[PDB]
């Protein structure tokens, strides 16, 4: 009943063109084959360096709600079916990663074939993942390399960091000696990562590893000699072009408070790489910043074309 076309006429508004979105945010013709009950492997959004066994708890359009086997439902989270952060059963073994066992297990007694029988569940077929385990690694980024990275919750802190994982075309950025929670997955064009020695050439302060002795005198050359690690090569950094979203353009975005919902949205403000989302009909107190390449923002029509409910403006 509610329609974008009429809303646009009603508001004299324009939608953010599909061309401003990454292909993965815009694609609507892919089928979602995940079914309730299927089991798979995936990273913990709150500990992106760790892999757990997850179960499909809900399917809605091109999205799915995953549940941490043996854990409380509080931990449940939503992803798109084309998410690069989930993998078919057996992935951790083929790629050399470690798999945390269900709450109640120990790795020494985990095996898919048998956890599957014990649960009488089926594993999500591997073609079902837009990805798999073929993708060539990101050029010039290898586990162990070091670089400088922005701490996304401490946007003005550019810290000493390291590449701790590499999956397909992305890598995991870790802040030396800090909590694994601040870690995040990147690709070579991320605007949050810089070549070793960037802060110095910019006159910006650089935050050294936690408890690093005599912090005031942290010296990169000393640090990598100490660690015997290599700096990610300068040529590997291919930072991306600023997005072209303009204020007032409309789109669809997942609700941050109730992730199961997606609402009509507008671009309230912009930066080179981020856009401030405003949910039509709600208080601006809910407005939030989000990277332009975030998987949870989509062009008008995405919910309709994928079979997902769309929450119209608040009234």
């Amino acid at each position: 009943s509610w329609s974008w076309e009429s809303y646009l006429e009603e508001q004299k508004a324009i939608t953010a063109p599909v061309s401003l979105f990454q292909d993965s945010q815009a694609v609507t013709h892919n089928k979602n084959g995940f079914k309730l009950g299927m089991k798979l492997e995936g990273i913990d959004p709150q500990h992106p360096s760790m892999y757990f066994i997850l179960t499909v708890a809900e399917v809605c359009g091109y999205r799915l709600r995953l549940h941490f086997d043996g854990y409380s439902e509080c931990h449940d989270f939503w992803v798109n079916a084309n998410s690069p952060d989930i993998h078919p059963a057996g992935w951790f073994e083929k790629t050399g990663h470690k798999l945390q066992p269900p709450k109640g297990y120990k790795e020494e007694e985990f095996s898919w074939s048998q956890y599957l029988r014990s649960t009488r569940a089926q594993a999500a077929p591997k073609h079902l993942f837009v990805s798999q385990s073929h993708s060539p690694p990101p050029l010039g980024f290898q586990v162990g390399m070091k670089l400088e990275a922005v701490n996304r919750m401490n946007p003005s802190l550019v810290c000493v960091a390291s590449v701790t994982d590499v999956v397909d075309s992305r890598f995991l950025v870790h802040f030396d000696n800090w909590d694994d929670t601040y870690d995040y997955w990147c690709d070579p064009s991320s605007p949050y990562i810089h070549p070793v020695g960037w802060c110095q050439k910019q006159g910006k302060p650089l935050t050294p590893p936690q408890d690093y002795p005599d912090p005031d005198n942290f010296c990169w050359e000393k640090y990598l000699e100490e660690t015997g690690a290599s700096a990610v090569p300068t040529w590997a950094f291919k930072v991306r072009p600023p997005h072209s979203f303009l204020v007032n353009m409309k789109l669809e975005a997942v609700d941050r408070r109730n992730p199961a919902l997606i609402r009509v949205a507008s671009v309230e403000d912009v930066e080179d790489h981020r856009i401030k989302i405003h949910f039509d009909g709600w208080s601006h107190g809910y407005d939030f910043w989000i990277d332009a390449d975030h998987p949870d923002i989509h062009p008008a029509g995405w919910c309709s074309k994928t079979g997902h409910p769309l929450q119209p403006p608040l009234g």
